[PDB]
């Protein structure tokens, strides 16, 4: 038996909306301000605005509507316009894998480690909902400061009951994803170290000018993504732990909080970089709590 899923499906005005600028086009993200009827708060807001393409954005917010965890976006609402819009908390600072790419030269140890602990608190909060997400990557985590960092997009999420089987992004999947269409919390485990060499890297794309039909032969001959320039041995092999054959015995999210959270508390340990050392009733959707 499965829990019922009571979470709450907001449907939102199209006039609560003064949508501002367009972030991004694909599907096309917007940027604006949610206003509640009278409730006398401004809310920034991001906006994701034809065809059977609707039962999948649907989809996806019967995903985000039932998570509610500080690493791991939630969905306001949908707006049922012409077109269904997904209402998502404005990240203000990006997705990751382009924060890290602009700001290679700020960006210390203790951030760096910071991340991995946010996004595998995240991780292991939607492995304690029996969501496996299929597209971890650094693309996929939003900034809402330089010190809260979030996981979204799931549009390739699943909900294991009481492995998943099968487009999909070949160089962040567990091998056995790419042989066997298999994907459990633990091939989440391996996208994460991707992702986490991703931020090592400083945004580097792993298996540059590798086509994609070559990775599961490549992966199979014993090959993985190389230590990174600032990694000490202790965190390059967390990363080569999470690629293990063997999905068991691969770390699971709540030991890779452990780890990461032990080596932020002396971030130099184990990361050598160079350096290192309107307005008025505007409220963050993290403190509009309905
Ligand atoms: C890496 C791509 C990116 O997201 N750039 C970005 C993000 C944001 N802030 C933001 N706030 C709320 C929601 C989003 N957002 C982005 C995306 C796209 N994917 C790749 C992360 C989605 C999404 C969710 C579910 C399903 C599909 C997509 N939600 N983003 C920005 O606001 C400041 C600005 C930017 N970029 C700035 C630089 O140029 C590119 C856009």
């Amino acid at each position: 038996g499965e829990a019922p899923n009571q979470a709450l499906l907001r449907i939102l005005k199209e006039t609560e909306f003064k949508k501002i600028k367009v972030l991004g086009s694909g599907g096309t993200v917007y940027k604006g301000l949610w206003i509640p009827e009278g409730e006398k708060v401004k809310i920034p807001v991001a906006i994701k605005e034809s065809p059977k393409a609707n039962k999948e954005i649907l989809d996806e917010a019967y995903v985000m509507a039932s998570v509610d965890n500080p690493h791991v976006c939630r969905l306001l609402g949908i707006c049922l316009t012409s077109t269904v819009q997904l209402i998502t908390q404005l990240m203000p600072f990006g997705c990751l894998l382009d924060y890290v790419r602009e700001h290679k030269d700020n960006i210390g140890s203790q951030y760096l480690l910071n991340w991995c602990v946010q996004i595998a608190k995240g991780m292991n909060y939607l492995e304690d909902r029996r969501l496996v997400h299929r597209d971890l990557a650094a693309r996929n985590v939003l900034v809402k400061t330089p010190q809260h960092v979030k996981i979204t997009d799931f549009g390739l999420a699943k909900l294991l009951g009481a492995e998943y089987h099968a487009k999909v992004p070949i160089k962040w999947m567990a091998l056995e994803s790419i042989l066997h269409r298999i994907y459990t919390h633990q091939s989440d485990v391996w996208s994460y170290g991707v992702t986490v060499w991703e931020l090592m890297t400083f945004g580097s794309k792993p298996y540059d000018g590798i086509p994609a039909s070559e990775i599961s032969s490549i992966l199979e001959k014993g090959e993985r993504l190389p230590q990174p320039p600032i990694c000490t041995i202790d965190v390059y092999m967390i990363m080569v732990k999470c690629w293990m054959i063997d999905a068991d015995s691969r770390p699971k999210f709540r030991e890779l909080i452990i780890e990461f959270s032990k080596m932020a508390r002396d971030p130099q340990r184990y990361l050598v970089i160079q350096g290192d050392e309107d307005m008025d009733d505007v409220v963050d959707a993290d403190e509009y709590l309905i």
